[PDB]
């Protein structure tokens, strides 16, 4: 019995009992369909309300290694988000889930989640991992604004 497996069905089970609402936070479905796997989930953020975000939904992963609460997991945006705190390859880059910075085993998927959330509204200077949304950020906010904006938009759910 693997303990980041362990680990992650708690999370899981204290996930479904209580959670924000508007996030979405399930294993990914394996791609022979042949039921979850634990070790990479699917997750929802909503844009938090009054930000720059907001009327957004965007869908994230979280990989897990052998070595989870030991070492974060990875959290990728599965479509790239217009920030100065995101990669390219939609990779988030925050403290908390630096296992040199921030990280800590108890953190949960939660605090992880929201976390994130906050990041989105509030962007971190010294972690520039996309350099034009930085740049704006910095110089140009009215047009940062205006293209979060729009991409807040982009990124509403289908109905």
């Amino acid at each position: 019995m693997s303990i980041a497996k362990k680990r992650l069905a708690q999370e899981r089970a204290e996930w479904r009992k209580d959670h924000p609402a508007g996030f979405s936070a399930k294993y990914s479905p394996m791609s022979d369909g042949k039921g979850l796997d634990i070790m990479k989930w699917i997750c929802k953020i909503p844009g938090k309300k009054g930000g720059l975000w907001e009327g957004g939904e965007y869908p994230l992963t979280m990989e897990f290694t052998e070595d989870y609460p030991s070492k974060p997991p990875k959290c990728k945006f599965t479509t790239v988000l217009f920030h100065p705190n995101i990669y390219p390859s939609g990779t988030v880059c925050l403290s908390i889930l630096n296992e040199d910075e921030d990280w800590k085993p108890s953190i949960t998927i939660k605090q992880i989640l929201l976390g994130i959330q906050d990041l989105l509204d509030n962007p971190n200077p010294n972690s520039p991992a996309q350099a034009e949304p930085f740049l704006l950020y910095q110089q140009d906010r009215d047009s940062y604004e205006k293209k979060v904006k729009k991409q807040a938009i982009e990124f509403r759910p289908k109905d």
